């Protein structure tokens, strides 16, 4: 009817006392036993005439706090998982017989938490429908088991696993999988584990490689007849970054003289009614090759 | 792991002893408790320094046989149903703690058995399809429950009922029903009750009243022209027995001189070619009236 909880390593005080000592009634012995289901083992004994007795596996771990005809309260020190059980405290008395009480000792263990990414190089790819492992969250050897979950704006799938260890602790593992995408890059993925009203949180930032997404800037609403010295710039979003930039027009040739320094496209001084046209930058990176465009107006 | 059985009123010995008394290990106190599946009430205590104590109950019903540091054996006397339960015998010791053993005490009760027939007078009737109670077999307040059955060549139905009393005993009742018939009369129907390998048996003989069933004997394959002094005799099977026997022919009149002394139909001396005919006996009893017949032949050669 009464429960005690304590963490591995800590000390708990197990109370036991005799309700209504009466002059006639003589307490012979006080005995703590522990029940592991169906089975009693002896723990500690206090006998007024004979003293105290602690049994292995309690050798240096139990003492009576105030041994007495009516108080058998003990302290159990340096809790270990093996201490879980039901503790019976029993007063042997004359002439009235035995009188006992019970209490449940539950031993708890705080888990060990961490997150870790794949060794694999996350790589987005057209036609790949395949979900890939990207992070693993572990809450190890906790008791009771912790609860694992994810906090991310990513839209991947999580699988969860519990391993009940023989000692009674439980390791909780979650594997986070997704289909790698441009948008997933540099996104944060946070594993979470609430244990005993603590909330632990540990983050990753995903590194996803992707084919270049090309844009061309430097264009202005108005471009004169004979405006000066105007540039175009090819901003290509890629990971890893793009290593080559090649220019062309929609009509084949780059109108001499429009000079290309890579990923910059300079027009010298005079502009005219020629230089009308689609312009294209072709970016390349380890993943990819792709292009962008500009319609250029001059009046 | 260890079970004791005793009957109500008798005594059992609940053995308890401490295996390996050691100089090291001091027995402080010896205690019997009677666990009632959840609770725990003290029974008797033996303390070497202080003596013996029987809590009450069972003030005059328990004693340690040979109270001792290492023998806690008690006798529980004049057993009662309330004594059922699990008995824990526990040795309190220093420095080694408690040492206990358990045994199950099952208290048994011998049932009371009997049979009793209906007080109604059983009466057969044509067209009555209805099964009627004819005997009740009771095995009362037994524990464990006995097993009731019937031993009869009668063809009736038995219903069985079990009543669990609050004290834990069990009454078994069996009701034996049949449709009363001529054939059921004087048939024996005893009830059987098996308990603790005893076989109890108690019998009834049915008394079924019925309308007469008439037979006519004394007719012989051959009856001469002019054979002597031949009788017809009307045996009427009835219960209670028939009190009246009335004769007639199928053609009305009795050929004089054929004399009727009741339930005998005497033909004096000479027989002839007359005296041919169907003859009928009409029996009557409190239940009934019914008749029988004979077709009578008379010719020359036998
Ligand atoms: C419960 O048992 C587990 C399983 O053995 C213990 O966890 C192991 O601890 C040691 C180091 O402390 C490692 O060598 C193992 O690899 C650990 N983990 C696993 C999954 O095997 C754990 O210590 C026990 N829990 C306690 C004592 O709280
Ligand atoms: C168990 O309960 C029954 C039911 O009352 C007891 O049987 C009765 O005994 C008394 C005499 O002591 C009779 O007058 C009753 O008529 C009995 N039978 C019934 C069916 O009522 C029986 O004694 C109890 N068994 C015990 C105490 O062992």
């Amino acid at each position: 009817n009464d429960s005690m909880y304590g963490f591995i390593g800590t000390d708990v005080v197990l109370h036991c006392s005799f309700a209504n000592p009466l002059p006639s009634v003589k307490i012979t012995q006080v005995t703590w036993q522990k029940s592991t289901n169906g089975s009693k083992q002896n723990v500690a004994i206090y006998n007024p005439s004979m003293g105290v007795s602690v049994l292995a596996p309690y050798r240096e771990r139990v003492e009576f706090l105030r041994p007495s005809f009516t108080d058998g309260t003990i302290r159990l020190s340096r809790l270990e998982l093996e201490d879980e059980g039901v503790y019976i405290c029993e007063f042997a008395t004359f002439p009235t017989g035995n009188r006992e009480s019970q209490l449940n000792l539950t031993v708890m263990a705080k888990p060990t938490n961490w997150i870790e990414g794949t060794q694999a190089v996350l790589r987005a790819k057209k036609g790949q429908d395949d979900k890939v492992l990207v992070a693993t969250c572990t809450s190890a050897n906790g008791k009771p088991p912790s609860v694992v979950s994810w906090e991310t704006r990513l839209k991947g799938e999580a699988e969860y696993q519990e391993i009940r260890n023989p000692n009674g602790t439980v390791t909780v593992i979650s594997r986070y999988r997704l289909v790698p995408s441009r948008e997933a890059h540099q996104q944060s993925l946070a594993c979470i584990v609430n244990y005993h009203m603590d909330r632990f949180k540990e983050s990753l930032t995903l590194n996803v490689q992707y084919e270049p997404e090309v844009t061309i800037e430097g264009f202005d609403g108005n471009w004169y007849l004979q405006r000066m010295d105007v540039k175009l710039t090819c901003k290509a979003d890629a990971n890893p970054p793009a290593t080559e930039y090649h220019w062309t027009t929609l009509n084949g040739s780059l109108p001499k003289g429009v000079e290309a320094q890579n990923r910059t496209l300079f027009f010298k001084g005079p502009i005219n009614y020629s230089l009308a046209g689609t312009y294209i930058c072709e970016a390349t990176n380890p993943i990819g090759t792709r292009s962008g465009q500009v319609e250029v107006n001059i009046t």
